[PDB]
């Protein structure tokens, strides 16, 4: 297997290998052209995002924006993100329909080890984040690799979600915890 | 009754409506220049500072900052705030004397309805945000909308403030809770 | 006792100081290079953090990157950090060897005592912050003022550590608590 194959399913990978450092800069450029786009560009916003991602339909998204790869994003329809949302996307980060996300979302997929010596050898691994319809995520949240979100849940602003969250609830907190039912 | 008055109001609005439409480019007009203003143009800023705002008196503000209106945040006299602060002014903002920001800290109005249809029905709406007199609020902080902070409160670096605060103590914790009293 | 060295020793001390302004100048000079610097410029990058930090050998640093004064800053061998941070060095900031920063991660030196009084009466103070070898450090988390990090700690994503951490756990939360021993 290549390095980008095992990156994306979730195993062990080397980040120097020459594909993915051609697949980051690609993205960087592409990010790049993004953030510093007027918005009154909408033709080359959503040229630029079709690019970069690996699904999107309609999506409005303020910069600044940022991504390790793009092509491991996979948005659904109607997706909206305020500004400085990071999508630090090392396993794939699938989002489901009218997804909102406020200011400062951060979801992540890279992870280490625990163990200072295996952390400390080089070795880079990710997880997948999976989010579903109609979530909508406040300021500042952070969720962390391998979590996934079901549908209709609400995310307070703040929250770090660290486990799965089950469908029709309210989570907030750090660790983030079920505050209701909807 | 104009969707800006209704905003303002905290009752339902019309983001679209051309007046608040106007009103959110100036801002962004006015918030670029404030970044992009180099150090020792401290009297450009603080013009700038006295056009954006509803109330602003001496007012030291360390870019970037970022506003949605500007016209409804009102700042008592001595205010301080760092670097990357974030207030998203639908409704009024409203902050008394010696107010210290460090950096980062993230004042919302904005909220949406818990209800998945209902929220993606297009509705929007906020909820004022009042802080008292001789406020410090710690690196990282988000104030949510509808929190009223009183006088003398420290917040503590990271905290998420959900509720109201009384009168001389510290808080922290996300969600934010009571840590001694002054 | 100039300025300098009660801030640095933890003391109050008077930043409107002369030396003080222009340290914090030549650090916001070098900071700015170093943050519009492109990626290839290996050099420029390394020489500049030559020339910022208290201590350095190999650090790698994503732009964007942030500290006060630069020369409270001390790296042991090997130090990454992902684009974001903030070094905050009104005091030491003494990190081991071999520690990773994820991003947007925040360590403050800088307080202000409680009392608004106190606080009004234009009090600057700091308190070093110290960080063990073998410390990975997750994204957006923030270390206050006065606090030790241990050898080989794991620091969850968003976590805000506010007492020192000791040997060998990983820790989370706001605020941080031991989550499990390594
Ligand atoms: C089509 Pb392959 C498992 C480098
Ligand atoms: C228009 Pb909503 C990301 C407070
Ligand atoms: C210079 Pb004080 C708002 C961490
Ligand atoms: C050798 Pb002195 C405490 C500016
Ligand atoms: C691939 Pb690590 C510096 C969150």
């Amino acid at each position: 297997s290549t390095e980008k194959e095992k990156m994306i399913a979730g195993e062990l990978y080397r980040s120097a290998d020459e594909t993915l450092s051609r697949d980051r800069l690609r993205a960087r450029q592409l990010i790049h052209r993004y953030n510093h786009s007027l918005a009154e560009e909408h033709t080359l916003r959503q040229q630029i995002l079709a690019d970069l991602f690996g699904q999107v339909t309609e999506a409005y998204i303020e910069p600044t924006f940022r991504c390790d790869y793009g092509y491991n994003i996979f948005l659904g329809n109607n997706f909206f993100a305020n500004f400085d949302c990071v999508m630090l996307d090392v396993c794939p980060i699938r989002i489901g329909d009218n997804c909102m996300l406020a200011p400062g979302v951060h979801i992540y997929t890279a992870t280490h080890p625990i163990d200072p010596v295996a952390r400390n050898s080089g070795a880079e691994l990710g997880k997948p984040v999976t989010i579903g319809n109609n979530v909508w995520i406040g300021g500042r949240a952070v969720i962390n690799p391998g979590v996934t979100i079901g549908d209709n849940v609400v995310v307070a602003s703040g929250a770090v979600v660290t486990k799965d969250v089950p469908d029709n609830v309210v989570v907030g907190g750090n660790p983030a915890r079920i505050i209701k039912k909807l």
